[PDB]
RNA sequence: GAGCUGUACGUAAGCGUUGAUCCAGAGAUUUCCGAAUGGGGGAACCCACUAUCUUUAGUCGGAUAGUAUCCUUACGUGAAUACAUAGCGUGAGGAAGGCAGACCCAGGGAACUGAAACAUCUAAGUACCUGGAGGAAGAGAAAGAAAAAUCGAUUUCCUGAGUAGCGGCGAGCGAAACGGAAAGAGCCCAAACCAAGAAGCUUGCUUCUUGGGGUUGUAGGACACUCUAUACGGAGUUACAAAAGAAAGUUAUAAAUGAAGCGGUCUGGAAAGGCCCGCCAAAGACGGUAACAGCCCGGUAGUUGAAAUGGCUUUCCCUCCAGAGUGGAUCCUGAGUACGACGGAACACGUGAAAUUCCGUCGGAAUCCGGGAGGACCAUCUCCCAAGGCUAAAUACUCCCUAGUGACCGAUAGUGAACCAGUACCGUGAGGGAAAGGUGAAAAGCACCCCGGAAGGGGAGUGAAACAGUUCCUGAAACCGUGUGCCUACAAGUAGUUAGAGCCCGUUAAUGGGUGAUAGCGUGCCUUUUGUAGAAUGAACCGGCGAGUUACGAUUUGUUGCAAGGUUAA
RNA sequence: GGGUAGCGGAGAAAUUCCAAUCGAACUUGGAGAUAGCUGGUUCUCUCCGAAAUAGCUUUAGGGCUAGCCUCGAGGUAAAGA
RNA sequence: AGGUUCGUGGUAGGAGAGCGUUCUAAGGGCGGUGAAGUCAGACCGGAAGGACUGGUGGAGCGCUUAGAAGUGAGAAUGCCGGUAUGAGUAGCGAAAGAAGGGUGAGAAUCCCUUCCACCGAAUAUCUAAGGUUUCCUGAGGAAGGCUCGUCCGCUCAGGGUUAGUCGGGACCUAAGCCGAGGCCGAUAGGCGUAGGCGAUGGACAACAGGUAGAGAUUCCUGUACCAGUGCUAAUUGUUUAAC
RNA sequence: UAGGAAGAGUAGUACUGCCCGUACCGCAAACCGACACAGGUAGAUGAGGAGAGAAUCCUAAGGUGAGCGAGAGAACUCUCGU
RNA sequence: ACUCGGUGAAAUUAUAGUACCUGUGAAGAUGCAGGUUACCCGCGACAGGACGGAAAGACCCCGUGGAGCUUUACUGCAACC
């Protein structure tokens, strides 16, 4: 996909609009991401070996990946992306800032 | 280029930037059955022999390779029977089986039906069975079509034309040439002769093989002489002879890059929608994203990319090559053949005045001073040269792969099959053959409390919605219930309609709505009938599905264009 | 455990049996056989409106021509009642 | 456009004008401030039909002018699905049961005890065929069981079948079947010799006990037999030739 | 007997012996009959009294009480007795 | 069979508030006419009617329907001479 584990994250679209977060998981298969602080759930859950009290627990759900945009690690503002061939490595592009994001 | 160990959740144990999972090309491995092939067999099983090796103290056990049948061929052995043949053995090559329910060639070959009966005829050389194929098959370079003049190998399409004809002259069947197009390409033998060899001895001869020569109708060739030519030139694996090897290019089978709004605000669970502003465009295809997106994502136009394998096209290499003329002694030019009789079949043509082609059986020519055809046949003329073979393209079809399209279907439709479908189920078997799609944007799939053994509920919670709670979008009718306003236990009812009190309501507001004591009138619907309430037929009820269409011809009416003209087909 | 198969087989003979089927088995195909016969054929209104007869017919509950209906167009030395 | 006159029952049937359904094209629209569909109303048109308002629903659909049709159902002993009536009706498939304890949420129906009754050339015990896990143990009670069920040939999870001698093959053949060469025949094939398959028959070596969840001539304990092999110890024979 | 043949038997010891079936029902609720169906299904064994007997009646070993019940005791129908 | 507890079908069915007599009518009426009877809802019984249910009458006729059989019907074919 567009967006890797361990970016910076801000939320385009949603009832969690404006948002930002960094992303915990991938599903390229889905095309779904996992972000911190995003789309949170309450879960009622039976007790169990795993989570030994039980009750309802807030945890957090994926999200579309076309809700989402990359953050400029300088300029800090949602840019689309492009690959420039840099020595040995193709490098994602901030495409606003024209500088390399990795 | 960051996650991964399928559907498929989950647990467990692990692996990946020292680059995994994944995608494409090329390799390796590939149990048993099945043509099944060492022998057998009731499918996926049973039992071996011969060589070499291995284990044990040795039987017992283990590994590898070979071992079917027929055809062709080489060698060897070898009977009645003397030579020899048959037979037997070994080796080397080849075949066998399947299918795409299509297309085409051949062998065999119906009936129902139509003729308003039926036998000739039709259906129909169709269905079907069997055998051969090929990517196409078949046909194909005139013993042709023709007719005051010519054409010049096949095949397919348009016309000719529902014409000429055939026909219990009934029902019906039904051409071809000329003319216009698509596509186009021509060639090898046999025989006269030459050279060599071999067998018989046909005993100095014929007859067998190999090589050269040569293939045609103005007749051509052998044969005689002239001219040139042995690679100067020409041709080629699609016929014309056949087998290889290189290089360049292109294409197919993975991919890369790729412009422009997080614009403000309203509603909302969520904006891609409304209103107000911008921008890109060789890119406003398509799909996704919480509602309808050129500017969010995958992408799109444009421009790039191939280690490996395949295809195609050129060039090289390689390979193979006599062709003109003038003569007319002698020689050659496809024999049990062509034809004829008899019996059949194919020709549009049913025996007919019946040409032309094929099959079975009998008879049976000429050969250049020769032979065949021109729809009986003769004469004249004209055209042609059989009884040997090969040949691309234009034509037919689709089990498949790639890219797409539709005034095609939308879950009783469209395939039988949108779902683990030729399945479940039925049948001894061949065979027949279903039903069955939809939670939500996201499992956030209801912690906890209460009644109950559970199932199932009532709260609480999630969500926009739970009257979306794991047959879950919507949720009609039949059918089953609970509650209630008006009527009903002296009445004879196709159940309504017209008149009409009383009681109860209050509308799309108008000479309004529900129910109805009592009074008049009144024998369902359909089909089929001279005539049906009919004791004639059909329907338990509700829902869905369920019957004059299309193609090509004819005729008539309307409309439009042109008009003694109108109009093109392929 | 085996053999005989439908234009066939078996029959101490009854048209008897050949997988609950037999004056000619079952299955698939020709095949949507053919049916001058019975049943069915789906929305509305406006104008007109029959026949159940003659002739021939392997004809008689079928057909064909005429007679009777409907739509359109014509011509008069007006022909109809 | 307006008059005048004459008309306006109708089956088979002829002629005309229209309504509604799906799709296409153009124009012009509606719609999360709620589309289609569905429900209910006392509205409009000459008919087929068409609006308006409210509930449910939760994403698409009208209008105009043209065009094209899988074009409108009440009947076919029509096809498929759902649901009635008969009706709490017929039936519940040959037979002897009773009580006391137990278990359990729950007992005529499950377990135990006692008494009674039935079969007994069988309704007892083996074993071929056929079936194919139905067998044992632990859990279970939705559906199946013509009632009930705590039970079950039912559901779930784990188990269970041991052979030199038993039955079959590695042994034999009958009927019948296949069949190298061969004979016959439009094709396909039919018949048949050598050879080979094929038991329902012939030949062939093991008995008695024990085994408390499920196997027994198979496992175990005692005592055997059949066929072979090696190793020991004696005997004997060698090409007028042991065997 | 034709043939093959220098090894052979004897006694004792120890070792070797493959593949398939094997559960359970089997006059039956497990097989053939659409059913937990008054039908059908080869063979071996099959006790006592009385008896010719495998007839008949009552019993042994062994196996069963049959997958809807209780209570009333009308017509009528069925199977029985006088 | 009947009453009680458990379980629980089917053929059939245009809608039904479903009397009798004499008549009428497609000529034999629960439903039409004129009269005569008759409070509402059931349970156990019996079969006169609903031309009761079941099976598109096997008899009879018709169709230019079919099939099996016969012969000195017609036309053929095998086989034999
Ligand atoms: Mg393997
Ligand atoms: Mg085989
Ligand atoms: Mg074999
Ligand atoms: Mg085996
Ligand atoms: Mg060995
Ligand atoms: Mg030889
Ligand atoms: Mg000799
Ligand atoms: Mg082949
Ligand atoms: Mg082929
Ligand atoms: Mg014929
Ligand atoms: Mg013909
Ligand atoms: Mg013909
Ligand atoms: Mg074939
Ligand atoms: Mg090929
Ligand atoms: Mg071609
Ligand atoms: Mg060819
Ligand atoms: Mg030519
Ligand atoms: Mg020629
Ligand atoms: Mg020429
Ligand atoms: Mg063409
Ligand atoms: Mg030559
Ligand atoms: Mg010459
Ligand atoms: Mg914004
Ligand atoms: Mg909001
Ligand atoms: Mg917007
Ligand atoms: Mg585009
Ligand atoms: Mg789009
Ligand atoms: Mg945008
Ligand atoms: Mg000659
Ligand atoms: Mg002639
Ligand atoms: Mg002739
Ligand atoms: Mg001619
Ligand atoms: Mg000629
Ligand atoms: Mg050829
Ligand atoms: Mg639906
Ligand atoms: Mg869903
Ligand atoms: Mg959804
Ligand atoms: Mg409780
Ligand atoms: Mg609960
Ligand atoms: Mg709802
Ligand atoms: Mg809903
Ligand atoms: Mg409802
Ligand atoms: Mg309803
Ligand atoms: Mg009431
Ligand atoms: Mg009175
Ligand atoms: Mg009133
Ligand atoms: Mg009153
Ligand atoms: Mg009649
Ligand atoms: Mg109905
Ligand atoms: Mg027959
Ligand atoms: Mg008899
Ligand atoms: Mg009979
Ligand atoms: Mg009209
Ligand atoms: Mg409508
Ligand atoms: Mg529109
Ligand atoms: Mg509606
Ligand atoms: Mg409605
Ligand atoms: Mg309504
Ligand atoms: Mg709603
Ligand atoms: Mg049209
Ligand atoms: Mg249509
Ligand atoms: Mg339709
Ligand atoms: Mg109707
Ligand atoms: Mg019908
Ligand atoms: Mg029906
Ligand atoms: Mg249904
Ligand atoms: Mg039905
Ligand atoms: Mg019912
Ligand atoms: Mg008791
Ligand atoms: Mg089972
Ligand atoms: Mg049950
Ligand atoms: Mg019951
Ligand atoms: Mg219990
Ligand atoms: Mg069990
Ligand atoms: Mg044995
Ligand atoms: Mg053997
Ligand atoms: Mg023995
Ligand atoms: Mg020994
Ligand atoms: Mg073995
Ligand atoms: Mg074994
Ligand atoms: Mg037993
Ligand atoms: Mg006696
Ligand atoms: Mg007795
Ligand atoms: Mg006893
Ligand atoms: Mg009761
Ligand atoms: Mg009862
Ligand atoms: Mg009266
Ligand atoms: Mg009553
Ligand atoms: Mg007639
Ligand atoms: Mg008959």
């Amino acid at each position: 996909m567009h967006v890797k584990k361990g970016d910076k994250v801000k939320v385009i679209t949603g009832k969690d609009k404006g948002k930002s977060g960094k992303v915990l998981a991938a599903f390229p298969k889905k095309d779904r991401v996992l972000i911190e602080g995003i789309n949170m759930v309450k879960k009622h859950t039976k007790p169990s070996n795993i989570n030994p009290q039980g009750g309802i627990l807030n945890v957090e759900a994926p999200i579309h990946v076309s809700n989402v945009m990359l953050i400029d690690p300088k300029t800090g503002e949602p840019t689309r992306v492009g690959y420039e061939v840099k020595g040995d490595k193709k490098v994602r592009v901030a495409k606003k800032s024209g500088e390399v994001i990795d």
